[PDB]
DNA sequence: AATAAGCGGAAGTGGG
DNA sequence: TCCCACTTCCGCTTA
């Protein structure tokens, strides 16, 4: 199954779900959600990874929070925003 | 209060 | 056995 941080580099990389989440500054890997249409983009996760509940954006942001101590993704000190590591963008 | 973002410990589920 | 990569639940903090 795809990786959560997977997940969110191919949608902005596709753009399928502009108006959910979007870079900040994509060089820096900077990306943020929206405040009113993030729940969409979570329900969309959860129906891909066929989980046994619907899920939510705080469910997701749950597990994006995992990421810190490993570096994938680091939370942005600004209203919903993210940062993925560069060995991210460069994979 | 109502609303919202952010946090994480703990236990459960998947697929190795 | 026992870690992977989350998921689910719950209670708390700050604005
Ligand atoms: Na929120």
């Amino acid at each position: 199954k795809i990786r959560l941080y997977q997940f969110l580099l191919d949608l902005l990389r596709s753009g399928d779900m502009k108006d959910s989440i979007w870079w900040v500054d994509k060089d820096k890997g900077t990306f943020q959600f929206s405040s009113k249409h993030k729940e969409a983009l979570a329900h969309r996760w959860g129906i891909q990874k066929g989980n046994r509940k619907k899920m939510t954006y705080q469910k997701m942001a749950r597990a994006l929070r995992n990421y810190g101590k490993t570096g994938e993704v680091k939370k942005v000190k600004k209203k919903l925003t993210y940062q993925f590591s560069g060995e991210v963008l460069g994979r």
